[PDB]
C-alpha cells in the first residue's frame, strides 16, 4: 500500500515510501501553512552498471488546518519508509446547532 | 431533483430532501466559517419487520465566503425536505477595470 | 434506497418515497386485478420563488396474483414515503411431484 | 494552443485568445485577491448576413497567492489575444528543514 | 466556433480564424479550379520570452464548381479571422424532369 | 519501476523493491533450476495503531536455463529493495546454420 | 418512421409499412385474444434480373386487451403501407380511490 | 450445451443437466399452470475433503399455454441429465384471416 | 434492405424505397453530369389524426462517369419503391499493360 | 463450478464434468509425463428427434511436475463427472537459503 | 510497412508488396486518367499439399492529376515487391494572391 | 496470412514471409532442442531515395518435442516467404488407458 495520511488520536500523520532512497536525497520545506517534500534519486552516485535504475518525481503538497507548527515536527525515513508526525490545531471553540422549528 | 444550492435575490439557500427522516435524525454544526450537516437513521427505534430499511449517509459540508453569520441563520424540515437559508455577505467595496490601451 | 416490493409472513407490501409530495397530491386505482398508481407534483401552489423545483413522473403499475381484494387494503404516507399493505390470496390446494422413475 | 498560466522570472502572466473579439467587449474586474475576466460578444453591433456567428462564454476566474497589487497591473488585446501581467509577492521570508535523525 | 463555408445569396463565402496571426504570414494561391490557403507561424520575429507560443497548420485545400474566376476574388483579415468571398457560378441552363408513368 | 529481470555481460540478475519489509521476512527457495522467492508480511510484530498497513503477496516463481549453480548466488536488501545475482551458464558449444541453396 | 401503435379517441390502430409488398403476400390470423401478421416476399414471382433483391421476416404479434372482437376488425393496404383498425373494449365499470388518510 | 425447450411434434419438452446432483436432490412442483424445479447441493452427505465442491442455484420456472394436465406428466434423470416431457394443449379451434381488400 | 446500387450486365440502376411516399412528392433533377433526388414529405393532405406521422430526408446526390444521356433514362415507383435504369457508357476504347522486364 | 485441479494433501485431482456423456465416450491417453482426455460425442446412437443436441469439444492437456506413474493411476464417472486421481512426486530433497548479510 | 505513395523530387511513385506473388499473377489498366492494378492468386499451379495457403484481393485503384501520360510508365516486381514509376504533369503556369489590404 | 505452424504426415513445418528479404538477411540458429530465426534489415545497401523504407523485428523463438535432429533439417525462401521443414519424432511407445470401473 502507497501511502497512509490521518489525524490520529491526537496529531497529523504522513507516511509515504521509496525503494533505494536513503537518508540523503530527503529534504522538505516549510511555509505559513504549506508543507513540501522534495525527495529526488541519488541513484548515480555508486555506479550504473545496470539497466533497471529507477528513477521518478517524489516531492508532494500539504497544507495543514492551522498555520504550521514547527519546533514539534517530527519524522523518520528507515527501510525506504518515510513518515511525518505534525502537531494537530485546536479548532472548535464555539458552535451553533440547528433551530429547524 | 436532489437539491439546490443557490445565491437567491438576497442571500444564501440550501435545499435537499431525505425520506423517513423525521425533525428527530437531523442535527447541524458551524464553525468559523464552515457548515457541517449530520443526519442520521433512526429507522431502529419503530421496529424492523421489513426488509427495505433505508440505510445510508447523510452528512455533508459547507463553506461560506464571509464567516457565517450564525444568530439570523434558519432552517426547517418538512415532508422529508431540509432547507437552510442564511444571510449573505457585503462584498465589492472597491473595485478596478481594464486599462488595455 | 428506492423502494421494497415483497410477500411478507401473510401478505402483500410495496413501499417508496418522495420528496415534497405531501397528502395532497397522492391517488391510486384499482381495476379487476391491476392495481395503479398516480402521484404528481402540486409544487406549483404555494410559491416558486426558486431553481430547484423538482418535477418528476410518479404512477407505476402493479398487478396482483389473485384479483385485488378491496377492503382491507391500506395504505399510508409519512415523511414523504408511501407504502401500501395488502392481503395475500390462497394458492396452493393440490399439487403433484416427480415421478422420474 | 489555448492559453498559457505561469510564473516567470519576476511575475505572474495569463494568456488567452478569442477570434472576433476586440478591444471592446472587454472587462475585468478585481476583489480582494480575486481577479476575474469578462469577455462577452459584441458581434450583434454591424450586422448578421451569416450563419456562422460564433457566441460563448469567455469570463473567468483567477486568485492571486497575494492580495492583489492593483496600480502596475497591465493587461494587452492584439490580434484576438488577451494577456495579463501582474507583479508577483514576497514569499519566502523563513522556513525550517528536515531533521529526520 | 471555428469557421463557415456556405453559398450565399449570390456568391461563395469561406470564414476560419486564428490567433496571433497578422496580416503578414498570411498566403494563397489559385489553380484552374483549386484554392489554397498557406497560413504559417511568423511567432518567431518580436521574441519567444514565453512557453506557450502557439505553433500549428493552418494550409487547407478548395475545389470550386466552376473554375475559380479570378478578378473579383476578395478576402481579408481581421482580429485574427480570416474570410474570402468569391463569385458565384451560372449552373442550371437546362434541365429534365421525372416520366414516371 | 517495479522490478528488473535480465542477463547483464556476464550472468543473471533480478531487482524488486517492497516498502517496509525489513532484512527479517525474507526467504527464497530453490529446486534443481527453480528459484522461489517468499516474502510475507511481519508488519504486526512492532504494533498497528495505524490504518493504512500494507498487506500482500510476494513470493514468485523463476527457473533459470541451466540447473542453478548454488554455490556463488548472491543477494542483497536495502532501502526496502531486493536484488538477486546468480552465475550465467555455458550454452553455445555447437551450432549450424542455413543452406537454404 | 416504421411504424405507429395506439389507441386512438376510440378504437386501437397499427400502422406499419413495406417495400415491394403487394396485396398478394399478407396474411393475418386471430386467436382468442392474439393477432399475428404473416407478410413474406413473393419478390421471386416476376423475375430476379438484380443483385439488391429485398428479403426479410416480417411477421410479428400482438395482444388485444379484451378478447378480439372479430367482424368490424378492418385494414388495408397502399403504397406499400399496411394499417389495422380494430374495436376498443369497455374497460373501467368500477374503480375505488386513496383512502390516505 | 446447456438446455433445450420446445414444442416437439405432439407435446412440450425440456432438458437441462447438472454435474454430481443425482437421483435424490430434485424436486418439482406443478400449480394451476405453473412448473417449477428444485434442485439443490447434497454435496455434503459423502464427504468434503475437497476444494472445488459444486454449489449453485437450480430451481427455475415455467408456464405452459394451457393449465398443466398432470397426469401423464414424465421426466428422468440421467448421466446428470434431466429432462420433463408433458403434454401439449389443443389451441386453434377457430380462426379468422385478412379481409385486406 | 435499403438500396441497391450497380453497373448491371449493360447498364447503371439505382433502387431505394420510402413507405409512404407515392406518385406525387417525388422529383428529380439532372446537370452535365450530376443526378439528384428530390422526395419530400406530402403526408399532410389527407389528415394528420395520428401520432406516428413519418417525416425525413429523401434527396440524395449521384454523379455518372460519362455525362448522363437523357432521353433513355427512365424510372419507375411501385409499393413505395423507387428505381432508376440509365445508359452506360463506352469506356476502354484504348489500354497499356505492364513492361515489368 | 466447471473444474477442480490441485495438489490434495497426498496426490494430485482433476475433476470435471459433462452432460449426457456416459461411461462409453471416454478416453484418455499418456506419455512419458503428458496426459490428455479424449471425449466426444456419442450423441448419435440413440436417436435425434430433437433440436437442442449438445455437441463440443472435450479433449484436454495436462503435464504432471514428475514423469506420471502409471499403475495406481485412478479415474471415474460418474452423474455426467469425471475425476481422476494420480500418484504425487517425491520433490525436495535439497535446498539452501537467503545470505543476505 | 505496407507501401508507399509520394510525389518524389520529379515523379509519381506507388510501391507495395505480396509474399508468393511471383511475375506472372501480375496485372494492371489504364484508363483516360485511371490506373488499376490486379495482383490475383495464382497459389494453385504447383500444388497445395499445405493448410495455410494465403489468398486475398489484391487489385486497386489510382488517378493521377493530369491525364496519365502512356509512354514512359515504368514498374518492377522483385522479391513479392511490386513498384511503378510514373511521370510528373506541369502544373503551376499561372497564380494570384492574397490582397487582404 | 502471416504464418503457418503444424505438424504434417509426416513431419514439422513452419512458414513465414516478408517482404524486401531477399536471401542475405537470413539466419537461424539451432540448440539442444531450441530453434531461432533472425531476419533483419538490409534495406541500406541499394539506396534509401525513399520514405516508406520498411524496417520491423523478424527473430522468433521455436521448440521442438524432442532435441531437435540437425542434418536433414531444411528450409527455404522464396519471393519473400521463408520456410522450415523438419523431421518428426518417435512418441507414443506406451500407454495406458482408463479404468474408471
Amino acid at each position: 500500500a502507497p501511502w497512509d495520511i490521518k489525524e490520529e488520536e491526537h496529531e497529523i500523520k504522513m507516511r509515504f515510501d521509496m525503494p533505494g532512497l536513503s537518508k540523503e536525497d530527503v529534504k522538505i520545506s516549510v511555509e505559513d501553512n504549506v508543507l513540501v517534500i522534495k525527495g529526488e534519486q541519488k541513484k548515480e552516485d555508486s555506479d550504473d552498471s545496470w539497466s533497471g535504475r529507477s528513477v521518478s518525481s517524489y516531492g508532494t503538497r500539504l497544507q495543514l488546518p492551522d498555520n504550521c507548527e514547527k519546533d514539534k515536527i517530527k519524522a523518520e525515513l528507515k527501510n525506504g519508509v518515510l513518515f511525518i508526525t505534525i502537531p494537530k490545531t485546536k479548532v472548535e471553540r464555539k458552535v451553533i446547532d440547528v433551530q429547524i422549528q
